[PDB]
């Protein structure tokens, strides 16, 4: 689907890399929703629940969904746009170190925004300023671009 039909979402962390610990992992999670959640009429509530709208999970490799991982670098995460079971799920590759970016590693709340953004309904970008160009390049700055907003609201008002 082009986007979810109702607006308030729910997540469920699957499970969880060792890279972080968990309540940085689930704040992570959180931060990256709420940057969506600002511009949005959209809530992002989290559940213990596999009937969550979008499920998170980090693997490797071939994870179950025939789309595989690809081991250290190249590819990151993805994510599938709304509807249900798989639609809207958003999955992260643990060959990957996560980290919050500024040394080693990748951020995990960068690279799960531009995820969310993806499972909002959300193409790549051709702004590489904006949070859902096809490139990850690390910021500290503030990650949305008028061309994100654009996007989302296009979608969501
Ligand atoms: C080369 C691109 C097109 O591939 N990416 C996947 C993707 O786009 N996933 O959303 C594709 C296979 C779907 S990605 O995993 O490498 C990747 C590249 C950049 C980013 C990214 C992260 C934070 C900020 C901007 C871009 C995330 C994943
Ligand atoms: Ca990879
Ligand atoms: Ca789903
Ligand atoms: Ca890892
Ligand atoms: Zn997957
Ligand atoms: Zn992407």
């Amino acid at each position: 689907d082009l986007k979810w039909h109702h607006h308030n979402i729910t997540y469920w962390i699957q499970n969880y890399s060792e890279d972080l610990p968990r309540a940085v992992i689930d704040d992570a999670f959180a931060r990256a929703f709420a940057l969506w959640s600002a511009v949005t009429p959209l809530t992002f509530t989290r559940v213990y629940s596999r009937d969550a709208d979008i499920v998170i999970q980090f693997g490797v490799a071939e994870h179950g969904d025939g789309y595989p991982f690809d081991g250290k670098d190249g590819l990151l995460a993805h994510a599938f746009p709304p509807g249900p079971g798989i639609q809207g799920d958003a999955h992260f590759d643990d060959d990957e170190l996560w980290s919050l970016g500024k040394g080693v590693g990748y951020s995990l709340f960068l690279v799960a925004a531009h995820e969310f953004g993806h499972a909002l309904g959300l193409d790549h970008s051709s702004v590489p300023e904006a949070l859902m160009y096809p490139m990850y390049r690390f910021t500290e700055g503030p990650p949305l671009h008028k061309d994100d907003v654009n996007g989302i609201r296009h979608l969501y008002g």
